[PDB]
């Protein structure tokens, strides 16, 4: 290869630690606690790896991944108050620690470091008028998963179409990604074919990356897309008692649980799941084909691959 | 009656020889980001997912909006400094609520109490000051000037919120003032509020029973705000914000 491949997720775990440090108090406290532990990190790993799949640079990329990791940590520091579904592993919600009052302020707080550290990619050399286009892409992003999460939250307890839920999860898990993918294509100079190719790559990845979800509980009463696609094969008297459940309130969550799961297994919709996230896979790494060879363009390969 | 940070944010880009097509917009991305915000207030304030997700929606509606404005016409130098100047309101106003919420039930320092709203009530004034005259291509020296105006304005505006009630509990201005000026009502001001069981309609009269010196103060503050606007060129958009130093007729309520 011509260019370098660096550490990624490494590297931004030292920017944030460093602006973040242990032993913060007042509003950096609560943004701390909402930080750590740090994980994985895709989102910002996925920045700066699409910022360098097109020529730009780490130092003007980098601020925008902190970026990234405080606008989704806001994002899950306050879907944790509306949403209540604690798994036994979850970190303990940032409202059940510090209260509900301290997690809206520590989730905007979140936010608005977001903003604030978008705001350092010109100080760090990037043209005046490709941050202003970041934080377009930026913004318009985390409209689609607004939205989405609040069509989440109305569409539960009710049978939609297929093509509906897809749409429903691209707006949410793709548009998770194209943020990513859209602000660190844009800072990296991505000319329009490019940024539509990154576009592509994430609306197909998160569309992958949402089925895995639903099929986690396989391998609430939210729909997911095993249920949906065993609804649409089942006859019509099975498609009712699919719906009645789902539409039911008054009825032991636990046997509407495993009185679906006979429903899924017996139409194959986990398996039928399984070849729609595979579809979705396979379009993703066709539309990175369109970026130059690199090792930031096989690392954003790789990431498809479960 | 209205959000003054509209109006303020058109007579402050305005002032510096700023443009309306591009004054206009951005007030409209200010106001989400101000909407948004209040949405969240009345949270902490005790339906409420539509209201977290919504409030968190026109913050990106308003940096949108803000960005929204090459558009307009602004030279993409401004905006980009518009974002910085918004991001590092919001976050002083967050830092200011959570001192807030963390200053129930307790007596704190005058000047303790001045930082607060002036974080919290200033930086929200600051918020479109700033935002605005950067737009309009103030220099430093303007810039200043807004930056001292609109903490010295939100200041006396959040004394003004803190009279109203005398003419909820959390201290207030006359609250402290009244505590600095003997040892026995030093103790007797602390603990009814600190009290958790008792007639809330008889801790606010053994409460009201400082208000006047909290209008020096605002006073005080008012001629700051004024003062800072004398760093302004002379213009109608200047005259205009020394019109809202003086009380006038407002809403006055939350
Ligand atoms: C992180 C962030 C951006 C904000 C956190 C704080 C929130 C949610 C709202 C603050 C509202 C402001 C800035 C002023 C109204 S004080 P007032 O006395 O005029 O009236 P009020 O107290 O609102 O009734
Ligand atoms: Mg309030």
């Amino acid at each position: 290869p011509q260019v370098a491949d660096p550490e990624v997720a490494a590297m931004v775990r030292a920017e944030v630690e460093g602006r973040w440090p242990l032993g913060v108090s007042g509003l950096d406290e609560v943004v701390r606690y909402g930080l750590v532990p740090f994980g994985k990190m895709m989102g910002p790993w996925l920045l700066i790896r699409s910022a360098l799949a097109v020529g730009g640079d780490i130092a003007t990329a980098l601020p925008a991944a902190v970026a990234l990791e405080c606008v989704q940590v806001g994002a899950m520091m306050h879907d944790d108050i509306i949403d209540c579904d604690a798994q036994r592993r979850s970190k303990p919600a940032a409202h059940t620690v510090f209260g509900e009052p301290t997690a809206i302020v520590g989730g905007d707080g979140l936010f608005f470091h977001g903003f604030a550290a978008l705001s350092e990619c010109r100080e760090a050399g990037a043209p005046a008028e490709r941050v202003a286009q970041a934080f377009t892409v930026l913004s318009r992003a985390g409209l689609r998963i607004g939205s989405a999460a609040l069509r989440e939250i109305r569409m539960s307890r009710e049978i939609c179409s297929v093509q509906d839920y897809l749409d429903m999860i691209a707006d949410k898990s793709g548009a998770l990604l194209w943020m990513a993918c859209g602000v660190g294509g844009t800072l990296g100079g991505a000319d329009e074919a490019a940024l539509k190719a990154l576009s592509q790559y994430s609306d197909q990845l998160g569309i992958a990356y949402a089925i895995r979800d639903d099929l986690m509980a396989y391998d609430n009463g939210r729909p997911t897309l095993p249920v949906l696609l065993a609804h649409e094969r089942a006859p019509r008297e099975q498609q009712l008692r699919i719906e009645r459940l789902l539409a039911d309130t008054a009825a032991p969550a636990a046997e509407r649980y495993k009185a679906m799961a006979d429903l899924v297994g017996a139409y194959d919709g986990a398996q039928a799941a399984r070849e729609v996230s595979h579809r979705h896979v396979q379009l993703a790494t066709r539309a990175l084909q369109t970026l130059p060879p690199s090792p930031h363009r096989d690392a954003l390969e790789d990431l498809t691959v479960p």
